[PDB]
Protein backbone atom coordinates (compact mmCIF):
# COMPACT_ATOMS: atom_id res chain seq x y z
CA UNK A 1 0.00 0.00 0.00
CA UNK A 2 1.56 3.51 -1.05
CA UNK A 3 3.41 4.95 2.09
CA UNK A 4 5.09 8.03 2.67
CA UNK A 5 9.26 8.00 2.66
CA UNK A 6 11.39 9.43 5.57
CA UNK A 7 13.46 12.05 5.29
CA UNK A 8 16.29 13.04 6.77
CA UNK A 9 16.27 16.30 8.97
CA UNK A 10 16.14 19.85 6.57
CA UNK A 11 17.93 23.20 6.79
CA UNK A 12 15.24 25.25 5.34
CA UNK A 13 15.45 26.49 1.69
CA UNK A 14 18.93 24.40 1.35
CA UNK A 15 16.19 21.04 2.32
CA UNK A 16 18.77 17.77 3.07
CA UNK A 17 22.13 19.75 1.44
CA UNK A 18 24.23 20.68 4.47
CA UNK A 19 23.93 16.64 5.83
CA UNK A 20 26.52 16.16 3.35
CA UNK A 21 29.24 18.72 4.05
CA UNK A 22 31.60 16.69 5.46
CA UNK A 23 34.63 14.83 4.36
CA UNK A 24 32.70 11.39 4.73
CA UNK A 25 29.54 11.78 3.23
CA UNK A 26 29.04 8.10 2.31
CA UNK A 27 29.66 7.26 6.34
CA UNK A 28 26.85 10.47 6.83
CA UNK A 29 24.49 8.81 4.45
CA UNK A 30 25.12 5.43 6.59
CA UNK A 31 24.00 6.25 9.61
CA UNK A 32 20.84 8.08 7.78
CA UNK A 33 19.85 4.65 6.63
CA UNK A 34 20.56 2.88 10.05
CA UNK A 35 18.26 5.71 11.86
CA UNK A 36 15.35 5.80 8.94
CA UNK A 37 15.49 2.35 7.58
CA UNK A 38 15.81 0.55 4.04
CA UNK A 39 15.04 3.99 2.00
CA UNK A 40 14.86 7.22 2.48
CA UNK A 41 13.94 10.76 0.07
CA UNK A 42 17.02 13.02 -0.23
CA UNK A 43 16.14 16.53 -1.31
CA UNK A 44 18.21 19.50 -2.04
CA UNK A 45 17.22 22.98 -4.41
CA UNK A 46 16.26 21.20 -7.50
CA UNK A 47 16.86 17.74 -7.45
CA UNK A 48 15.97 14.41 -5.02
CA UNK A 49 17.63 11.20 -4.78
CA UNK A 50 15.94 8.06 -3.03
CA UNK A 51 19.01 5.78 -1.08
CA UNK A 52 18.41 2.60 -1.14
CA UNK A 53 19.90 -0.26 1.87
CA UNK A 54 17.50 -3.08 1.71
CA UNK A 55 17.92 -6.08 -0.79
CA UNK A 56 14.39 -6.26 -0.29
CA UNK A 57 13.90 -2.67 -2.57
CA UNK A 58 17.47 -3.27 -3.93
CA UNK A 59 16.79 -6.66 -5.74
CA UNK A 60 13.63 -4.52 -7.39
CA UNK A 61 15.99 -1.76 -8.61
CA UNK A 62 18.93 -4.27 -9.80
CA UNK A 63 15.73 -5.32 -12.79
CA UNK A 64 17.21 -3.44 -15.96
CA UNK A 65 13.70 -4.04 -17.40
CA UNK A 66 12.91 -1.01 -14.82
CA UNK A 67 15.60 0.90 -14.14
CA UNK A 68 18.65 1.65 -15.93
CA UNK A 69 22.43 3.15 -14.64
CA UNK A 70 22.18 6.86 -13.75
CA UNK A 71 25.27 9.67 -13.97
CA UNK A 72 25.09 10.83 -10.19
CA UNK A 73 26.12 14.15 -9.63
CA UNK A 74 29.92 12.79 -8.93
CA UNK A 75 29.73 10.80 -12.50
CA UNK A 76 28.77 13.94 -14.52
CA UNK A 77 31.20 16.19 -12.64
CA UNK A 78 33.70 13.06 -13.02
CA UNK A 79 32.36 12.82 -16.99
CA UNK A 80 34.60 16.22 -17.38
CA UNK A 81 37.90 14.45 -17.52
CA UNK A 82 36.34 10.98 -17.86
CA UNK A 83 34.54 11.96 -21.36
CA UNK A 84 32.06 9.19 -22.59
CA UNK A 85 34.52 6.21 -21.30
CA UNK A 86 32.65 3.24 -20.45
CA UNK A 87 32.17 4.37 -16.19
CA UNK A 88 30.87 7.79 -17.35
CA UNK A 89 28.77 7.20 -20.43
CA UNK A 90 24.42 6.25 -20.42
CA UNK A 91 23.73 2.86 -21.70
CA UNK A 92 21.93 4.31 -24.56
CA UNK A 93 25.04 6.78 -25.94
CA UNK A 94 26.58 5.04 -28.92
CA UNK A 95 29.90 4.89 -27.53
CA UNK A 96 29.05 2.67 -24.00
CA UNK A 97 27.79 -0.41 -26.36
CA UNK A 98 30.68 0.44 -29.19
CA UNK A 99 33.79 0.78 -26.08
CA UNK A 100 32.20 -2.08 -24.02
CA UNK A 101 32.02 -4.80 -27.14
CA UNK A 102 35.42 -3.92 -27.86
CA UNK A 103 36.91 -3.74 -24.40
CA UNK A 104 35.45 -6.91 -23.00
CA UNK A 105 37.75 -9.91 -24.14
CA UNK A 106 40.62 -7.40 -22.99
CA UNK A 107 38.89 -7.94 -19.70
CA UNK A 108 38.18 -11.81 -19.47
CA UNK A 109 39.46 -14.30 -17.66
CA UNK A 110 41.21 -15.26 -20.69
CA UNK A 111 42.75 -11.60 -20.96
CA UNK A 112 44.27 -12.02 -17.23
CA UNK A 113 46.86 -15.28 -18.70
CA UNK A 114 48.29 -12.09 -20.33
CA UNK A 115 48.44 -9.58 -17.54
CA UNK A 116 49.93 -11.96 -15.10
CA UNK A 117 53.45 -11.46 -16.03
CA UNK A 118 53.43 -7.17 -15.64
CA UNK A 119 50.91 -7.79 -12.50
CA UNK A 120 53.94 -9.85 -10.78
CA UNK A 121 56.32 -7.67 -11.76
CA UNK A 122 55.16 -5.04 -9.59
CA UNK A 123 53.81 -7.56 -6.91
CA UNK A 124 57.25 -8.49 -6.45
CA UNK A 125 58.08 -4.97 -6.31
CA UNK A 126 56.06 -4.55 -3.44
CA UNK A 127 57.68 -7.66 -1.65
CA UNK A 128 61.28 -6.32 -2.33
CA UNK A 129 60.22 -3.29 -0.47
CA UNK A 130 58.68 -4.75 2.62
CA UNK A 131 61.37 -7.19 2.75
CA UNK A 132 63.63 -4.30 2.29
CA UNK A 133 62.43 -2.53 5.63
CA UNK A 134 64.30 -2.09 9.06
CA UNK A 135 63.24 -3.54 12.21
CA UNK A 136 62.29 -0.23 13.53
CA UNK A 137 60.01 0.84 10.82
CA UNK A 138 56.17 -0.08 9.58
CA UNK A 139 54.50 -0.08 6.21
CA UNK A 140 51.97 2.77 5.23
CA UNK A 141 49.21 0.18 3.96
CA UNK A 142 46.88 2.18 1.66
CA UNK A 143 49.64 4.14 0.26
CA UNK A 144 51.51 0.85 -0.66
CA UNK A 145 48.49 -0.53 -2.16
CA UNK A 146 47.75 2.47 -4.30
CA UNK A 147 51.41 2.49 -5.43
CA UNK A 148 50.85 -0.99 -6.08
CA UNK A 149 47.34 -0.77 -7.78
CA UNK A 150 48.56 2.15 -10.01
CA UNK A 151 51.33 0.67 -11.24
CA UNK A 152 49.82 -2.35 -12.86
CA UNK A 153 47.48 -1.05 -14.56
CA UNK A 154 49.90 1.50 -15.98
CA UNK A 155 51.62 -1.31 -17.51
CA UNK A 156 48.68 -3.92 -18.22
CA UNK A 157 47.12 -0.77 -19.48
CA UNK A 158 49.56 1.07 -22.14
CA UNK A 159 52.87 -0.43 -20.81
CA UNK A 160 54.05 2.97 -18.87
CA UNK A 161 55.85 2.72 -15.53
CA UNK A 162 54.73 5.93 -13.08
CA UNK A 163 57.25 3.70 -10.71
CA UNK A 164 55.37 4.66 -7.55
CA UNK A 165 57.98 2.72 -5.28
CA UNK A 166 60.77 4.93 -7.06
CA UNK A 167 58.59 7.64 -5.07
CA UNK A 168 57.67 10.18 -1.90
CA UNK A 169 55.31 12.56 -4.51
CA UNK A 170 53.45 10.71 -6.67
CA UNK A 171 53.86 11.48 -10.91
CA UNK A 172 52.61 14.77 -11.95
CA UNK A 173 49.65 12.78 -14.10
CA UNK A 174 48.58 11.61 -10.47
CA UNK A 175 48.86 15.14 -8.44
CA UNK A 176 46.68 16.32 -11.31
CA UNK A 177 44.18 13.31 -11.61
CA UNK A 178 43.55 13.17 -7.30
CA UNK A 179 43.18 16.86 -7.67
CA UNK A 180 40.61 16.46 -10.50
CA UNK A 181 38.90 13.59 -8.57
CA UNK A 182 38.59 16.33 -5.25
CA UNK A 183 37.29 18.55 -7.39
CA UNK A 184 34.37 16.77 -8.60
CA UNK A 185 33.69 15.50 -4.94
CA UNK A 186 34.05 18.99 -3.23
CA UNK A 187 31.28 20.68 -5.78
CA UNK A 188 29.06 18.26 -4.76
CA UNK A 189 28.85 20.32 -1.74
CA UNK A 190 28.63 24.23 -2.87
CA UNK A 191 25.38 25.74 -2.38
CA UNK A 192 26.55 28.56 -5.36
CA UNK A 193 28.91 26.96 -7.21
CA UNK A 194 28.95 30.25 -9.32
CA UNK A 195 30.69 32.34 -6.32
CA UNK A 196 33.81 33.98 -7.42
CA UNK A 197 35.62 32.36 -3.92
CA UNK A 198 35.49 29.16 -6.58
CA UNK A 199 37.30 30.56 -9.34
CA UNK A 200 40.43 29.32 -8.36
CA UNK A 201 39.15 26.14 -7.90
CA UNK A 202 37.40 26.02 -12.05
CA UNK A 203 41.25 27.52 -13.12
CA UNK A 204 42.83 24.34 -11.15
CA UNK A 205 40.43 22.10 -12.70
CA UNK A 206 41.12 22.54 -16.22
CA UNK A 207 44.97 23.16 -15.64
CA UNK A 208 44.71 19.34 -14.10
CA UNK A 209 42.40 17.90 -16.84
CA UNK A 210 44.81 19.66 -19.52
CA UNK A 211 48.04 17.74 -17.79
CA UNK A 212 46.02 14.40 -17.94
CA UNK A 213 44.39 14.82 -21.25
CA UNK A 214 48.48 15.52 -22.83
CA UNK A 215 50.22 12.67 -21.05
CA UNK A 216 47.63 10.31 -22.70
CA UNK A 217 46.95 12.19 -26.02
CA UNK A 218 51.18 11.59 -26.12
CA UNK A 219 51.00 8.52 -25.26
CA UNK A 220 48.34 7.53 -27.95
CA UNK A 221 50.31 9.38 -30.74
CA UNK A 222 53.31 7.65 -29.80
CA UNK A 223 52.26 4.40 -29.88
CA UNK A 224 50.50 4.94 -33.39
CA UNK A 225 53.94 6.30 -34.58
CA UNK A 226 56.28 3.62 -33.15
CA UNK A 227 53.38 0.49 -34.78
CA UNK A 228 54.75 -1.32 -31.71
CA UNK A 229 52.46 -4.01 -30.90
CA UNK A 230 52.41 -4.65 -26.93
CA UNK A 231 49.92 -7.08 -25.67
CA UNK A 232 47.91 -4.01 -23.38
CA UNK A 233 44.80 -2.76 -23.15
CA UNK A 234 46.10 0.38 -25.70
CA UNK A 235 47.19 -1.87 -28.36
CA UNK A 236 44.07 -3.86 -28.28
CA UNK A 237 41.49 -0.09 -28.47
CA UNK A 238 43.91 0.88 -31.54
CA UNK A 239 43.37 -2.44 -33.38
CA UNK A 240 39.98 -3.59 -32.30
CA UNK A 241 36.81 -3.24 -33.94
CA UNK A 242 33.04 -3.33 -32.72
CA UNK A 243 31.77 -6.52 -34.28
CA UNK A 244 28.39 -4.54 -34.48
CA UNK A 245 29.09 -0.76 -35.92
CA UNK A 246 32.17 -2.70 -37.55
CA UNK A 247 34.04 0.56 -36.00
CA UNK A 248 37.37 0.87 -34.12
CA UNK A 249 37.02 3.48 -31.20
CA UNK A 250 38.28 7.00 -32.30
CA UNK A 251 41.46 8.73 -30.27
CA UNK A 252 39.00 10.80 -28.08
CA UNK A 253 37.21 7.79 -27.10
CA UNK A 254 40.78 5.43 -26.10
CA UNK A 255 42.09 8.65 -23.90
CA UNK A 256 39.00 8.80 -22.05
CA UNK A 257 38.91 4.84 -21.72
CA UNK A 258 42.72 5.22 -20.43
CA UNK A 259 41.75 7.93 -18.15
CA UNK A 260 38.65 5.75 -16.48
CA UNK A 261 41.16 2.59 -16.28
CA UNK A 262 43.69 4.69 -14.49
CA UNK A 263 41.26 6.79 -12.11
CA UNK A 264 40.30 2.73 -10.76
CA UNK A 265 43.61 1.59 -10.59
CA UNK A 266 44.20 4.67 -7.96
CA UNK A 267 41.19 4.43 -6.13
CA UNK A 268 39.69 0.52 -6.31
CA UNK A 269 41.29 -2.36 -6.02
CA UNK A 270 43.82 -0.32 -3.40
CA UNK A 271 40.82 0.07 -1.48
CA UNK A 272 40.01 -3.41 -1.21
CA UNK A 273 43.65 -4.53 -0.29
CA UNK A 274 43.79 -2.54 2.43
CA UNK A 275 40.38 -3.47 3.57
CA UNK A 276 41.54 -6.85 3.49
CA UNK A 277 44.65 -6.87 5.50
CA UNK A 278 42.98 -4.89 7.94
CA UNK A 279 40.25 -7.45 8.44
CA UNK A 280 43.21 -10.08 8.67
CA UNK A 281 45.27 -8.56 11.11
CA UNK A 282 42.00 -8.17 13.25
CA UNK A 283 41.01 -11.72 12.61
CA UNK A 284 44.04 -13.53 13.26
CA UNK A 285 42.50 -17.01 13.20
CA UNK A 286 41.54 -15.84 9.68
CA UNK A 287 45.04 -14.56 8.92
CA UNK A 288 46.29 -17.80 9.72
CA UNK A 289 43.81 -19.69 7.17
CA UNK A 290 44.66 -17.76 4.51
CA UNK A 291 48.47 -17.84 5.39
CA UNK A 292 48.34 -21.30 5.38
CA UNK A 293 46.74 -21.85 1.48
CA UNK A 294 49.29 -19.03 0.30
CA UNK A 295 52.18 -21.69 1.85
CA UNK A 296 50.38 -24.86 0.39
CA UNK A 297 49.82 -23.64 -3.10
CA UNK A 298 52.39 -21.06 -3.75
CA UNK A 299 55.24 -23.47 -4.33
CA UNK A 300 57.43 -21.32 -6.77
CA UNK A 301 59.45 -18.11 -6.19
CA UNK A 302 57.00 -16.80 -8.50
CA UNK A 303 53.20 -17.27 -8.76
CA UNK A 304 51.63 -18.94 -12.14
CA UNK A 305 48.04 -17.62 -13.47
CA UNK A 306 47.18 -21.38 -12.34
CA UNK A 307 48.05 -21.26 -8.70
CA UNK A 308 46.19 -17.36 -8.33
CA UNK A 309 42.97 -19.78 -9.29
CA UNK A 310 44.25 -22.35 -6.45
CA UNK A 311 43.89 -19.35 -3.68
CA UNK A 312 40.01 -20.48 -3.08
CA UNK A 313 40.58 -19.15 0.86
CA UNK A 314 42.39 -15.74 -0.20
CA UNK A 315 39.52 -15.13 -2.97
CA UNK A 316 36.83 -15.62 -0.11
CA UNK A 317 38.68 -13.08 2.00
CA UNK A 318 38.33 -10.25 -0.63
CA UNK A 319 34.47 -11.46 -0.81
CA UNK A 320 34.12 -10.91 2.93
CA UNK A 321 36.24 -7.32 2.83
CA UNK A 322 33.99 -6.13 0.14
CA UNK A 323 30.96 -7.56 1.91
CA UNK A 324 31.79 -5.34 5.16
CA UNK A 325 33.58 -2.39 3.39
CA UNK A 326 33.17 -2.10 -0.44
CA UNK A 327 35.71 0.44 -1.59
CA UNK A 328 33.30 1.13 -4.47
CA UNK A 329 30.16 2.56 -1.76
CA UNK A 330 27.56 3.18 -4.50
CA UNK A 331 26.09 3.28 -7.76
CA UNK A 332 22.97 5.30 -9.40
CA UNK A 333 19.71 3.88 -10.85
CA UNK A 334 16.50 6.04 -12.91
CA UNK A 335 12.89 4.67 -13.65
CA UNK A 336 12.88 3.94 -17.35
CA UNK A 337 9.18 4.22 -16.62
CA UNK A 338 6.56 5.39 -13.64
CA UNK A 339 6.53 1.96 -11.99
CA UNK A 340 6.02 1.43 -7.86
CA UNK A 341 9.02 -0.07 -5.37
CA UNK A 342 8.20 -2.36 -3.00
CA UNK A 343 4.45 -2.18 -3.48
CA UNK A 344 4.86 0.62 -1.39
CA UNK A 345 6.95 3.88 -2.92
CA UNK A 346 5.42 5.16 -6.52
CA UNK A 347 8.53 6.68 -8.69
CA UNK A 348 8.04 8.92 -12.00
CA UNK A 349 9.99 7.96 -15.38
CA UNK A 350 13.27 9.91 -14.23
CA UNK A 351 13.34 10.00 -10.52
CA UNK A 352 16.93 8.73 -9.35
CA UNK A 353 17.64 6.03 -6.92
CA UNK A 354 20.64 5.37 -5.54
CA UNK A 355 22.15 1.94 -3.60
CA UNK A 356 24.35 1.93 -0.42
CA UNK A 357 26.02 -0.70 -0.81
CA UNK A 358 27.74 -0.71 2.66
CA UNK A 359 24.27 -0.96 4.10
CA UNK A 360 22.78 -3.81 1.53
CA UNK A 361 26.06 -5.50 3.01
CA UNK A 362 24.80 -5.39 6.40
CA UNK A 363 21.12 -6.38 5.88
CA UNK A 364 20.45 -9.14 8.89
CA UNK A 365 17.61 -10.69 6.95
CA UNK A 366 20.39 -11.59 4.28
CA UNK A 367 23.74 -12.46 6.08
CA UNK A 368 21.71 -13.45 9.47
CA UNK A 369 22.85 -12.74 13.41
CA UNK A 370 26.92 -12.88 12.14
CA UNK A 371 26.86 -9.96 10.13
CA UNK A 372 29.56 -7.53 11.90
CA UNK A 373 31.88 -10.69 11.85
CA UNK A 374 34.71 -11.28 9.32
CA UNK A 375 33.90 -14.81 8.37
CA UNK A 376 34.92 -15.55 4.76
CA UNK A 377 33.51 -18.82 4.78
CA UNK A 378 30.17 -17.12 4.32
CA UNK A 379 31.49 -17.19 0.48
CA UNK A 380 32.08 -21.06 0.39
CA UNK A 381 28.53 -21.52 -1.88
CA UNK A 382 27.69 -18.78 -4.51
CA UNK A 383 24.49 -20.52 -4.61
CA UNK A 384 23.58 -20.64 -0.77
CA UNK A 385 23.92 -16.45 -1.25
CA UNK A 386 20.11 -14.88 -2.23
CA UNK A 387 19.88 -13.16 -5.34
CA UNK A 388 21.14 -9.75 -5.43
CA UNK A 389 22.15 -9.32 -1.94
CA UNK A 390 26.17 -9.22 -2.77
CA UNK A 391 26.68 -6.20 -5.08
CA UNK A 392 30.19 -5.03 -4.83
CA UNK A 393 31.33 -4.24 -8.55
CA UNK A 394 27.84 -3.37 -9.47
CA UNK A 395 24.24 -4.70 -11.58
CA UNK A 396 23.61 -6.61 -14.71
CA UNK A 397 25.38 -4.86 -18.21
CA UNK A 398 26.83 -2.18 -16.12
CA UNK A 399 28.73 -3.94 -13.91
CA UNK A 400 32.70 -3.27 -13.23
CA UNK A 401 33.76 -4.35 -16.61
CA UNK A 402 37.47 -5.05 -14.61
CA UNK A 403 35.94 -7.42 -11.75
CA UNK A 404 38.50 -10.40 -13.23
CA UNK A 405 41.32 -7.95 -13.61
CA UNK A 406 41.04 -6.52 -9.59
CA UNK A 407 40.32 -9.30 -8.15
CA UNK A 408 43.38 -11.63 -10.33
CA UNK A 409 45.47 -8.17 -8.73
CA UNK A 410 44.06 -8.55 -5.57
CA UNK A 411 44.25 -12.44 -5.01
CA UNK A 412 48.24 -12.75 -6.53
CA UNK A 413 49.21 -9.44 -4.30
CA UNK A 414 47.39 -10.55 -1.07
CA UNK A 415 48.21 -14.53 -1.53
CA UNK A 416 52.34 -13.49 -2.00
CA UNK A 417 51.95 -11.07 1.33
CA UNK A 418 50.74 -14.17 3.37
CA UNK A 419 53.64 -16.41 1.65
CA UNK A 420 56.41 -13.77 2.34
CA UNK A 421 55.33 -11.81 5.10
CA UNK A 422 53.82 -12.15 9.50
CA UNK A 423 51.94 -9.16 9.96
CA UNK A 424 51.49 -7.21 13.46
CA UNK A 425 48.87 -4.92 14.29
CA UNK A 426 51.18 -2.86 16.49
CA UNK A 427 49.14 0.19 17.05
CA UNK A 428 45.95 -1.46 18.05
CA UNK A 429 44.80 0.67 14.36
CA UNK A 430 41.17 2.27 15.12
CA UNK A 431 39.64 2.21 11.64
CA UNK A 432 39.25 5.73 9.77
CA UNK A 433 37.94 5.81 6.11
CA UNK A 434 38.49 8.58 3.84
CA UNK A 435 36.34 8.90 1.37
CA UNK A 436 37.38 9.81 -2.68
CA UNK A 437 35.27 8.49 -5.18
CA UNK A 438 35.82 5.09 -3.06
CA UNK A 439 36.59 4.35 0.65
CA UNK A 440 40.14 3.48 1.87
CA UNK A 441 41.56 3.06 5.38
CA UNK A 442 43.66 6.19 6.19
CA UNK A 443 46.66 6.07 8.61
CA UNK A 444 46.57 2.31 8.96
CA UNK A 445 49.82 0.87 9.44
CA UNK A 446 51.02 -2.15 10.25
CA UNK A 447 54.37 -4.27 10.92
CA UNK A 448 55.95 -7.13 9.01
CA UNK A 449 58.14 -10.06 9.81
CA UNK A 450 59.97 -11.78 6.64
CA UNK A 451 59.74 -15.80 6.65
CA UNK A 452 62.80 -14.74 4.86
CA UNK A 453 61.66 -17.07 1.56
CA UNK A 454 63.49 -16.15 -1.40
CA UNK A 455 61.84 -15.01 -4.77
C1 LIG B 1 37.92 -3.95 -6.34
C2 LIG B 1 37.97 -3.21 -7.41
C3 LIG B 1 36.79 -2.61 -8.03
C4 LIG B 1 35.53 -2.37 -7.60
C5 LIG B 1 35.01 -2.60 -6.20
C6 LIG B 1 34.82 -1.81 -8.74
C7 LIG B 1 33.48 -1.42 -8.71
C8 LIG B 1 32.72 -0.97 -9.77
C9 LIG B 1 31.32 -0.71 -9.71
C10 LIG B 1 30.47 -0.78 -8.47
C11 LIG B 1 30.93 -0.36 -10.94
C12 LIG B 1 29.54 0.04 -11.32
C13 LIG B 1 29.45 1.56 -11.27
C14 LIG B 1 28.08 2.16 -11.56
O1 LIG B 1 27.06 1.44 -11.73
O2 LIG B 1 28.04 3.42 -11.62
C15 LIG B 1 32.11 -0.41 -11.78
C16 LIG B 1 32.14 -0.07 -13.11
C17 LIG B 1 33.34 -0.03 -13.81
N1 LIG B 1 34.59 -0.39 -13.37
FE1 LIG B 1 35.08 -1.10 -11.65
N2 LIG B 1 35.63 -1.72 -9.77
C18 LIG B 1 36.81 -2.20 -9.46
C19 LIG B 1 37.94 -2.28 -10.26
C20 LIG B 1 38.08 -1.84 -11.55
C21 LIG B 1 39.24 -1.87 -12.37
C22 LIG B 1 40.64 -2.35 -12.00
C23 LIG B 1 38.87 -1.31 -13.58
C24 LIG B 1 39.64 -1.06 -14.82
C25 LIG B 1 40.90 -1.34 -15.00
C26 LIG B 1 37.49 -0.96 -13.51
C27 LIG B 1 36.77 -0.38 -14.51
C28 LIG B 1 35.40 -0.15 -14.43
C29 LIG B 1 34.64 0.38 -15.57
C30 LIG B 1 35.13 0.81 -16.92
C31 LIG B 1 33.35 0.43 -15.20
C32 LIG B 1 32.19 0.86 -16.07
C33 LIG B 1 31.62 -0.41 -16.78
C34 LIG B 1 30.47 -0.12 -17.74
O3 LIG B 1 29.50 0.60 -17.37
O4 LIG B 1 30.52 -0.53 -18.93
N3 LIG B 1 37.05 -1.31 -12.26
N4 LIG B 1 33.20 -0.78 -11.02
O1 LIG C 1 25.02 10.44 -2.80
C1 LIG C 1 25.86 11.27 -3.13
C2 LIG C 1 27.11 11.51 -2.30
C3 LIG C 1 27.96 10.25 -2.23
C4 LIG C 1 28.48 9.86 -3.59
C5 LIG C 1 29.30 8.57 -3.55
C6 LIG C 1 29.40 7.89 -4.91
C7 LIG C 1 30.11 8.80 -5.90
C8 LIG C 1 30.39 8.13 -7.25
C9 LIG C 1 31.14 6.80 -7.12
C10 LIG C 1 30.48 5.93 -6.08
C11 LIG C 1 30.26 6.63 -4.75
N1 LIG C 1 25.74 12.00 -4.25
C12 LIG C 1 24.58 11.90 -5.13
C13 LIG C 1 23.39 12.77 -4.69
C14 LIG C 1 23.79 14.22 -4.54
C15 LIG C 1 23.74 15.10 -5.61
C16 LIG C 1 24.12 16.43 -5.45
C17 LIG C 1 24.54 16.91 -4.21
C18 LIG C 1 24.58 16.04 -3.14
C19 LIG C 1 24.20 14.70 -3.29
C20 LIG C 1 25.00 12.27 -6.51
O2 LIG C 1 26.22 12.52 -6.71
O3 LIG C 1 24.10 12.28 -7.40
N1 LIG D 1 35.39 0.78 -10.90
C1 LIG D 1 34.71 2.03 -11.39
C2 LIG D 1 35.61 2.79 -12.34
C3 LIG D 1 36.75 3.48 -11.63
C4 LIG D 1 36.35 4.34 -10.46
C5 LIG D 1 35.09 3.89 -9.75
C6 LIG D 1 34.69 4.60 -8.61
C7 LIG D 1 33.53 4.24 -7.93
C8 LIG D 1 32.76 3.20 -8.41
C9 LIG D 1 33.17 2.49 -9.54
C10 LIG D 1 34.34 2.82 -10.21
N1 LIG E 1 50.20 7.13 -5.96
C1 LIG E 1 51.52 6.81 -5.37
C2 LIG E 1 52.62 7.42 -6.22
C3 LIG E 1 53.97 7.36 -5.52
C4 LIG E 1 53.97 8.19 -4.24
C5 LIG E 1 52.74 7.90 -3.42
C6 LIG E 1 52.76 8.29 -2.07
C7 LIG E 1 51.66 8.05 -1.27
C8 LIG E 1 50.54 7.42 -1.79
C9 LIG E 1 50.50 7.02 -3.12
C10 LIG E 1 51.60 7.27 -3.95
Amino acid sequence: TIKEMPQPKTFGELKNLPLLNTDKPVQALMKIADELGEIFKFEAPGRVTRYLSSQRLIKEACDESRFDKNLSQALKFVRDFAGDGLFTSWTHEKNWKKAHNILLPSFSQQAMKGYHAMMVDIAVQLVQKWERLNADEHIEVPEDMTRLTLDTIGLCGFNYRFNSFYRDQPHPFITSMVRALDEAMNKLQRANPDDPAYDENKRQFQEDIKVMNDLVDKIIADRKASGEQSDDLLTHMLNGKDPETGEPLDDENIRYQIITFLIAGHETTSGLLSFALYFLVKNPHVLQKAAEEAARVLVDPVPSYKQVKQLKYVGMVLNEALRLWPTAPAFSLYAKEDTVLGGEYPLEKGDELMVLIPQLHRDKTIWGDDVEEFRPERFENPSAIPQHAFKPFGNGQRACIGQQFALHEATLVLGMMLKHFDFEDHTNYELDIKETLTLKPEGFVVKAKSKKIPL
